[PDB]
RNA sequence: AAAAA
RNA sequence: AAAAA
RNA sequence: AAAAAAAA
RNA sequence: AUUUUUUU
RNA sequence: UUUUU
RNA sequence: UUUU
RNA sequence: AAAAAAA
RNA sequence: AAAAAA
RNA sequence: UUUUUUUU
RNA sequence: UUUUUUU
RNA sequence: UUUUU
RNA sequence: UUUUU
């Protein structure tokens, strides 16, 4: 391989971009509280612990869920996601339990191409019920 | 197979090293502070516990690490690693959640080819966070 | 290739060793004197010159040996290995001699699989002969 | 059909009364904390392994699991330093648990030149680790 | 091959036995009377010259039988086998002759698996009858 | 073929050996008793009635027995072998019968590789059981 | 392979030998006067030193020689050999001389079969010429 | 220890570079070596990132 | 899908 | 898979 | 062959 | 195809 | 070839 | 089979 | 026709 | 080659 | 792919 | 008949 | 899928 | 399946 740098013949003024889009993956961790259900805001996507603060609007492709802390005394780990969405919300409640106590109950769903349109930071993904008082998201979305 | 020893019918004087070099990889733990990311030494990696004090510097490759000790009460495991290179530290923050609360929390990087320099005892390889007061790292290195 | 760093899903816990093993080939010279044999001690080959003062014991697989210094006047120079074993010492005398007054003499011997046991310092390898009053020894040894 | 039937033996053929025997020997021993304790051949040979008519084995390779839960807070590990009588070992082959309630296992072979004989009073290897009671499993040749 | 020792990345603790079975070839002597049957005790199998003292039961696959002394003057060296079982003895008598006097005579029989079952020392393999004073056996069985 | 002298045209000075190895098949007899076990020392294989005189060490790798004297009255010839090593002495009696009184009794058994080292004169290969006077041994050893 | 000991079904006894044959090579060295021609002794090859000291007859099969010591100054080295037989000495003398004054000069040559008879102790084996002070002399013989 | 400067010199047509990446590195001895002695020379590689051994 | 490893 | 030119 | 990091 | 029986 | 299962 |  | 082999 | 999903 | 290896 | 590094 | 060719 | 070959 070359050991130096080389010259490159670039030609004509290309097409360019300063502030292009970027597919990702945010972790971020929601706070449920017993027998309730959490509307997760879409302006928890941009921020500058995830580098997305200087996007205005996202993509979400697809939601899913872990609870992040423990289950109360003598019960097993839950979670539930029911979509959200500015032409209709959902009424499905997407459960994922856990069979051991120490472990973490996980779900998730995905978003169809015909319902994947921008959504901004007044807007919300889903909401979230859990036994559990915190739950860790991670959303795989497009910022633009 | 034999069973006696065999006359070598040696030549001439070879090319010799009486100091060689070593690929290895250091098991070693740290400890870790609540909210406080701690810097790991490259001077670690040079003890007579390790038969490394011979070395003053080392090409690490790739770094690995596992909560040590158990988490807090009600949370489960994680660890965050952030790479430091001394041409330029990282803003990456790798991070590993156990999914569950009696085990581990594991994550690692690698390190590229045109990163791979030789780092002394003074210098830094990453920053550990984690919600554990312990962690245990074993980072694959070539001391020289 | 790649340029930055990526994240390794690192899983459980390995096995580790911070103590492991190190095949060698260890070059050393050694004093001898006409017409009498000096016993290599093991000891030599535990050395901070040779990053192995961490070990005590080694494995010894093949020795071979180089006159060091020139000959006397009129003579070619000569160079004899008697292996040496706790359980028995041989009478082998694997003697090399150099076709040229100017050249080295060079001669070895490989210890057979069923001989090859640990030595600790206190032991010896094998005894060495010589005109010459220095002889440079390179030992395939495997240390633990 | 399912009745004894007769063989036509030959010659008295060549016996032995006291034959050898590869068997996989499992015990424990006791540790102390930060201290490694050397484990005795002597522990091989035993009326509940029916080995004791046996005075010199063979060991081809040995395997350590704790049998007690380690300290508050603390992952399980156990350290196995070979020991041999023609220079004892400085490895320290090490293997921890991924979770607290799980053992943790490691182990080491020996080759095949270091496997000679060891009587009662010699040392195999030693043993570290936080549990108190670790148990080992060793294949080995009984003669 | 390797010349030092090895890893042995161990799993979950296995299953043991620390008390296994063992199949043997057990070689003892009887002695015999003249026109007197003698019944083989099974506690002879069972003995610190075995390695078998620690046995309480054995299952016997096949019994072979050799003299062990000269036979009278003026004849040939003859034995005879009789099964003996718990459930039923038998009326067999396995009888090898010698063609020469001065060479044992050997006789032996298979036990049919249905018929392989334990036996304890106060039980009886088989009857033995022979002109020599002394008989050998080399019996096949599974201690256990 | 040549049946004159030919020229050799030789180069440069070799290496040699004046003391090598030698394979060899010892024979020689000892003495047994009734009853009683006779350890047989390793310096009886070096003598000059053998051409080893020279040699310190040997590498035994098998041994083998026959009775050399007429058994007993009306009894049949044996001989037993129980393997010696300095590292760890074993319980095995390898025996062989005879099946005519007027034949030799023969047994033998073969040392591991692993198990292959060196012994001096003052060290033994085996125990001997017997009920003849005499006994004969055939051992296969690489004297060095 | 085996790791412990495996018993040799041995037969009837074998054909032994104490005193085998030796096919040798041996490594010596002779003082040679300038200008004149040194018998080379048999007997030379019958030593303790060669291990060979139980030998009283040797059939020689061929002959090669090394200068071992400087030659004169501004002179290259050379060495011949006559060859010796009982039966009829030969008038050969095949030369080897150096291209380099520091080199030895060496040379040999082959006895046929049909002149393959043993040699005792008094006879001798070839004629040396050479301008050094000592030749070194390897004799590929068979020992009886 | 051997500079980088002495790569730099018009003897070598590289008085003009400044910079310089060094791939392998070879040694002989160019004299002759004491009495009675065989000649020897020992490398140590030195890097601005860390001195090796 | 004979025994032990 | 072992030796001794 | 070689303990360590990896790996359908 | 490591050990102990049975094995042409 | 020579010496060894 | 002997040679360089 | 310039760097490390050319089998 | 990155980041993501399969 | 780092250190030792095996018939010019 | 191996190939890899700027005109 | 964007970027950079 | 033993016997006898
Ligand atoms: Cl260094
Ligand atoms: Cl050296
Ligand atoms: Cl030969
Ligand atoms: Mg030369
Ligand atoms: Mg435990
Ligand atoms: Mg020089």
């Amino acid at each position: 391989n070359s050991n130096v740098v080389t010259m490159i013949r670039a030609g004509s003024y290309p097409k360019v971009n300063p502030t292009p889009t970027w597919v990702r993956a945010i972790p971020f961790e929601v706070s449920v509280q017993s027998g309730i259900a959490f509307k997760v805001p879409v302006g928890s996507l941009f921020s500058a612990n995830f580098r997305t603060d200087s996007f205005t609007s996202v993509t979400v492709m697809s939601v899913r869920a872990w609870t992040q802390l423990t289950p109360p005394v003598n019960e097993y780990s839950f979670v539930r996601l029911k979509p959200l969405f500015k032409t209709g919300d959902s009424t499905e409640e997407f459960e994922g339990r856990a069979s051991n106590i120490n472990t973490r109950a996980s779900v998730g769903y995905r978003i169809p191409t015909n319902l994947r349109q921008n959504t901004v930071a007044a807007d919300n993904v889903c909401e979230v019920r859990s036994n559990c008082r915190q739950v860790a998201l991670v959303i795989s979305c497009c910022f633009n």
